[PDB]
Order: structure tokens, then C-alpha cells, then sequence
């Protein structure tokens, strides 16, 4: 009920943020580039990642509202690497439609990302920060946008090979997701605080937070239900995507479990797909990854503690709660 | 001979870009992110555009040392675009290599492009100048930035019809080249000199040297003998590339004309593509196309009259000079 609320709240403050991306990126000459733009953007996405930065800074000081162009830049960065990733992943239709390199080809998607990244600095460049705090917020999306590209390229030499390490998957989400969760939090405090104690515990949350997202996003992919999910489970399994639950797996398990998963993994299928999070289950690999999860969820709110008692610390808990809450 | 000289100021200068460039990117983990980002870097470019910063911020005001990251900014920047557009326009090998893509895939080479963009940006945060300064370099980067993706859009429609206008291929270019080679300019003097007379100065002489060059390399690309071009003339023909001989062409020539190149533009073929350049030259559309880059070098340096005399305002004219004489 409260999450209610809290959706409330989180879609309130989207409104000034969607107003900002939208006037960085307005129909205007060239429209096919800057609606290939656009159409991530115009999915109505939740903008989860601005709200931990304005929310951020109010857990601090206050007054969110100059930290506005920063959480635009974040947003900016967030859409322009699902545009790339989606080019990468061959990903057919993010949400209910078509995916940007789909509709306009692959070359105008990358020149979309592009132009995406390009204005998270443009934003980045219009806040109303002190130069320090400015020099400082702009180090900071640079550290974490590298950190991305990082990321996404370990994620591409996984394809180069069948099996992955607890280590090797922690270490690439880390700075696929984390990095840029972990940055809207560290750039929200920033913005309103020269406490670094705060800092340093709004920057762990949203690591934390970030990569226990993922992980539950994969556990809910294997063992949501079908109809609630509004599809069936195990397509992770189907594309053989290294989460930390086939990391979990292929260090436990021996090699006739090992190689008969390897066949049906990534490769009627009912029966194939059920066998291999049989395998799963076999070596507690689902329920590994799910404690994970909340274990990180537990450590990034029990970091928060620090900070004073507000309703922005609260939803900041809230969120990090129904992040693994959900279904 | 003074060319060989300014070849050796140049030169000179590259070396200090060099060692700021990669220790940006160095060769560590992920490596085969960071050699493929590093590889067109390693071409050993001769780096126009940085030397362009530099010797901008000693025609206003002197130490040019102080445009040491910002110049870097704009060399990765431009790096990051030659790997996104080759993966668009199909090129196989830059220089005597083969391309990026070719070499670690289009997904990787859309990454490196993507860190190299990244870095570009960590290089402005890296730079050592007063806030007020920094903030005003920031945002010419970024319109810069802006502006490419821009016009490389336009270019990519282009390819969705057979014939363009003269006014269409100039707005493209504009933004392609002009921009970047404008803001190195324009930068160059933000860096030494609050004089907003020669900044204007600077940046006309860099926006109009930036289009001239390309004018000027398609000019050759089809007049140039091969021996000293290295290949026959005219596979911008065979190509079917927009440029500005092209536009004049369509805009000048009679139906019969225009129908027969279309049939031989972009498609033994030594035959066809003399008949294509004999078509063009018909109504004087390589001269036209010499002449305007020759004009808009004359008047880029009448444009550096404004500034004082020094050997590197003599560079900028020398070069400005060279970049339309060589062959
Ligand atoms: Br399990
Ligand atoms: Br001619
Ligand atoms: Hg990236
Ligand atoms: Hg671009």
C-alpha cells in the first residue's frame, strides 16, 4: 500500500524530469534522428534511477530541485545504453514495442545512443551547482559511464565461452548496473551535502541496490509465475544468459549435470527449458542468488542508517525493499 | 619546404597529445575493449585538431600547455566517430588496417566508440582552468558534439534518395566536420584569451578550414592521379558518396545527363567511371567544388587578420594554405 504511495511520490518527481529530457530532446531537425532518440524516453519509463538522485539529496540537505539537470543527465545515460545494448543483444522489443535499431536500423540507433550520451552532458552542463560541486558531479558520471562501457564489454566476452564464475559475473554487473545506480545516489548527496560519512553511505546503497535489481530481475525471470509474468519462465535459459544464478550452478555442480545443462542451455522445449532450472534447483543456485539479493539489500539500507531520519531516507528504504519484494 | 617545418611543429605537438591520450587509455582491463579503442588512436594520426587547440590558445594569448586535456578531448572525440562511422558507412580498412569492426565485431566496436566518447569527456573534467572557463569549454564540446551526430543523421538519409541539393550536402557538412574542427578553434582561444573578437575569428577560420578540407579530399578523390593517390580515381563514384561536386552536378545538369550518371553512380567499370567524371566536369562541377574550398580557406585566414602576429597564427594560415595546395 505504502509502495503505492511511494510510486506516487516517484512518479511526481518523473514529471519535472520528463519535462527537462524532453526540451534536451525535442522534435526538431533531424526529427528521425531525434525520435529514434525519443522513443526510449517516450516509453514512460519510471525513471527510477533521477528519483534516487533528487531523493538523495534530500536525504542530505534538501531542495532537489537543483539537482535536476544532473538526474536528467543520469537518465540520458541510462536510455542511451539500452539503445546500444539492445543493438548488442539482438533484443527484439523492449516493453510493448519494437526496439530502436529495429525500427529506424542499426546505424541510426548507434547515432541515437550517441546523441542520447552527447546531451547527458549537455545537462550535465546546465546545472546551477558550484564549480567544485559541478567539477565534482561531472567526475563522477564519467567514472561510472566508463564503468558502464566496462561492463557491457566483460558482458560480450562471456558469448566467447559456455561457462562463468561467481567472480566473473559480480564483477561485470557490477559495472553494467551498479556503477550507475551507485552514481545517482553518490551525485544525488553531492548535490546537497559536504558530509562525505553521507556520501559514502548513499554510494554504497545504490551499488548495492543496483546489482541486487538485476539479480532479482533474473531470479523472477525462472520462477515467477508465466501468467503474471506475461510470459513463461526460463527465457534467460533459452538465451543463455550468465546471471549469478548459471555462476552459482556451474561452480557447484559435477560434470554430468555441467555438460547436460551446457546442451540444453542457450540452444519440446517445455521439457528442456524445465530440466535446466531442475538442474538449478538441484544445487540451491536460485535460492543462492535470491539471498544475495537481499543480503545487498539488507547491508545498502542498513547503510542509510547513518543518515537523519526523513521521508526521503524512507523511500529510499522503501524502494531498496520492494526491489526485492516484488514479482 | 616551410610545410615540412610546420609538419615538424605539428609533430612536436602530437607528442605530448600522445602520452595524455593514452594514459587515458591505457592498455588494461578489458583489454580487448581498450586495444580496440586504442586502435585508431595507435594509427599514429597526425593529430590536426588538437595542434589546432594548441596553436589557438598561442594566437590569442600563449600557453598552450593549459589545452593540453581539452585538445585530447577533441582528438577521442573524434577518434570515437571514425569507429561509429565506419561500422555505418561499411569501410573496410582505415589507413592500411582494417576497421574496428572488422577486427572485434560491430558490438565491441560500437563500445569502444562508446569509451572513447567517455574519455573524451574525463579529459575535460582532467583539465586545469578556471571554473568559469572549464564550464564555457564544456558546453562548445558538447554543441560540437551535438552537431556531429547531427550531420552524420543527415548523411544516413541521404542514402534513402539518388540526388541532393548543394544546400543539403553544406548543412550536413557543416555539422559533420565544420563543427569539430570549429570548436578546436574556438576552444583554443577560450583557453587564453577573453577577447570575443578573436574567438569569433578563431572559430570562423576552424569552421570553414573543417569543411574545406573534406571539399577539398573529395576534389582529389577524382582528379588525383592515382600513382601519388595510391589508387584510381573515383570510388567516391562508385561509391555513390555525397559531396559537393555531386550536388552541383544534379543541380546543373539536363535530364539526359543526370539519368545516365545515376545509372553509373554508386553501382568494364574503369570506362564508367570516366564517363561519370566527363559527366560531372561537363558542367563544371569539380572546378565549382575547388573554388569554393579555395574561398572559404582565403577566407578563414583573412579571418586571423584580426588576431597579432606570431609564428603561430603563421601555422594556422600555413596550414589553412596546405590543406587546399597538397595533392
Ligand atoms: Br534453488
Ligand atoms: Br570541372
Ligand atoms: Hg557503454
Ligand atoms: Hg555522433
Amino acid at each position: 500500500e505504502k509502495y503505492e504511495e511511494l510510486f506516487a511520490r516517484i512518479k511526481e518527481k518523473a514529471k519535472l524530469i520528463d519535462e527537462k529530457i524532453f526540451e534536451l530532446i525535442p522534435e526538431k531537425d533531424p526529427r528521425v534522428l531525434y525520435e529514434a532518440a525519443r522513443h526510449y524516453p517516450l516509453a514512460g519509463g519510471k525513471r527510477v534511477r533521477p528519483f534516487v538522485v533528487l531523493t538523495s539529496t534530500e536525504a542530505v540537505g534538501g531542495d532537489p530541485l537543483r539537482a535536476i539537470y544532473p538526474a536528467v543527465a543520469i537518465e540520458l545515460i541510462h536510455n542511451y545504453s539500452l539503445v546500444h545494448d539492445d543493438i548488442m543483444d539482438m533484443d527484439e522489443t523492449r516493453r510493448g514495442k519494437p526496439t530502436v535499431h529495429r525500427i529506424w536500423g542499426v546505424n541510426m540507433a548507434i547515432l541515437a545512443g550517441d546523441l542520447l550520451f552527447s546531451k547527458a552532458f549537455e545537462a550535465v552542463a546546465r546545472a546551477e551547482i558550484p564549480p567544485e560541486k559541478k567539477a565534482r558531479v561531472l567526475e563522477v558520471i564519467v567514472k561510472a559511464s566508463n564503468e558502464l562501457c566496462e561492463g557491457q564489454a566483460r558482458d560480450l566476452e562471456f558469448e566467447k565461452k559456455s561457462t562463468v564464475t561467481i567472480e566473473e559475473y559480480m564483477e561485470m554487473i557490477s559495472g553494467k548496473t551498479g556503477a550507475l545506480f551507485e552514481a545517482s545516489a553518490k551525485v544525488g548527496g553531492i548535490i546537497g551535502t559536504d558530509n562525505e560519512e553521507y556520501i559514502k553511505a548513499l554510494s554504497s546503497w545504490g551499488r548495492n541496490v543496483g546489482i541486487a535489481f538485476q539479480i532479482w530481475d533474473d531470479v523472477l525471470d525462472l520462477i515467477a509465475d508465466e501468467k503474471k509474468l506475461g510470459k513463461p519462465v526460463g527465457s534467460d535459459i533459452r538465451k543463455g544468459k550468465k546471471t549469478l544464478i548459471v555462476a552459482h550452478f556451474f561452480e557447484n555442480a559435477d560434470e554430468k549435470d555441467k555438460q547436460r545443462f551446457l546442451k540444453i542451455f542457450g540452444k519440446d522445449i517445455k521439457s528442456d527449458v524445465m530440466e535446466a532450472i531442475d538442474l538449478l534447483k538441484k544445487y540451491g543456485s536460485i535460492d543462492y542468488a535470491a539471498e544475495i539479493a537481499k543480503d545487498m539489500i539488507k547491508k545498502a539500507n542498513e547503510a542509510l542508517r547513518i543518515l537523519p531520519k526523513s521521508k526521503a531516507r524512507m523511500d529510499l528504504e522503501l524502494l531498496a525493499k520492494f526491489i526485492v519484494e516484488r514479482e
